[PDB]
């Protein structure tokens, strides 16, 4: 069993918890306590490898250690929250600085894609992710669209960066 240490970051309210809980429990939780920061484990087979994902859902001693030793990052904004998208810069800078590197496994996630009349269009997100050299994936924690894709792609990005 190979462990992968994953960190979910982004502005409060974007769906970091709802995404994590979909991955772990396959349901959509409407109002998960926005103050709870914790780690979760999930056993999953990805490309014939049995993975034990160690995931921090950020909301701290524990956060500092996951930032320092985390292998990959899901940087989440919501497609109907322009501010959360603009804030991605701050999260990306935080990660670059803890790892002293521009080359960190990361996926840009645009969540809440089930909601109408987005204020962040897909091209804007593609543009930002292209500048950072990382994938962009749309998700809905409500419908589960893209949830497995976002996490599996992050695991693949970690492999692309380092032997595991
Ligand atoms: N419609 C929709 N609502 C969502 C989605 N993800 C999260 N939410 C809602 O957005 C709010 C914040 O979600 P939450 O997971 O707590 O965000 P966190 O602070 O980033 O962990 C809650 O009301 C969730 O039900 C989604 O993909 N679609
Ligand atoms: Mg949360």
């Amino acid at each position: 069993m190979t462990e992968y240490k994953l960190v979910v970051v982004g502005a409060d309210g974007v769906g970091k918890s709802a995404l994590t809980i979909q991955l772990i429990q396959n349901h959509f939780v409407d109002e998960y306590d926005p103050t709870i920061e914790d780690s979760y484990r999930k056993q999953v087979v990805i490309d014939g490898e049995t993975c034990l994902l160690d995931i921090l859902d950020t909301a701290s001693a524990m956060r500092d250690q996951y930032m320092r030793t985390g292998e990959g990052f899901l940087c989440v904004f919501a497609i109907n929250n322009t501010k959360s998208f603009e804030d991605i810069h701050h999260y990306r800078e935080q990660i670059k600085r803890v790892k002293d590197s521009e080359d960190v496994p990361m996926v840009l996630v645009g969540n809440k894609c089930d909601l109408p009349s987005r204020t962040v269009d897909t091209k804007q997100a593609q543009d930002l992710a292209r500048s950072y050299g990382i994938p962009f994936i749309e998700t809905s924690a409500k419908t589960r669209q893209g949830v497995d894709d976002a996490f599996y792609t992050l695991v693949r990005e970690i492999r692309k960066h380092k032997e595991k």
